[PDB]
């Protein structure tokens, strides 16, 4: 149906080049691999986010009430628990 695979921010960041473009959205984590070129808006600003913080991105830009749904097929995982605490917080922004 679905699960997570709560991943570490360490693990997603490496999780960036080549063959795993995934994110860090809101608290969970997204693959964006395939997604890259059908994505309509560009690969490149997301491959600059990739194993990032996109969120903060995103939302400025406030995306539809559509990509709101398919958000969760390109869903990987979530944020660990364990940095979630911490959550070192970007001190603000956006
Ligand atoms: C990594 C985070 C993401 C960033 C930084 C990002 C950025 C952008 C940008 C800059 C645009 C173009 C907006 C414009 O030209 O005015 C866009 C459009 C779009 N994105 Fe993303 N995006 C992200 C993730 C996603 C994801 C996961 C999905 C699917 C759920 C998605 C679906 C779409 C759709 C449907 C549009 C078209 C919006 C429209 O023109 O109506 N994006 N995105």
């Amino acid at each position: 149906d679905k699960d997570v695979k709560y991943y570490t921010l360490e693990e997603i960041q490496k999780h960036k080049d080549s063959k795993s473009t995934w994110v860090i959205l809101h608290h969970k984590v997204y693959d964006l691999t395939k997604f890259l070129e059908e994505h309509p808006g560009g690969e490149e600003v997301l491959r600059e986010q990739a194993g990032g913080d996109a969120t903060e991105n995103f939302e400025d830009v406030g995306h539809s009430t559509d990509a709101r749904e398919l958000s969760k097929t390109y869903i990987i995982g979530e944020l660990h628990p364990d940095d979630r605490s911490k959550i070192a917080k970007p001190s603000e922004t956006l």
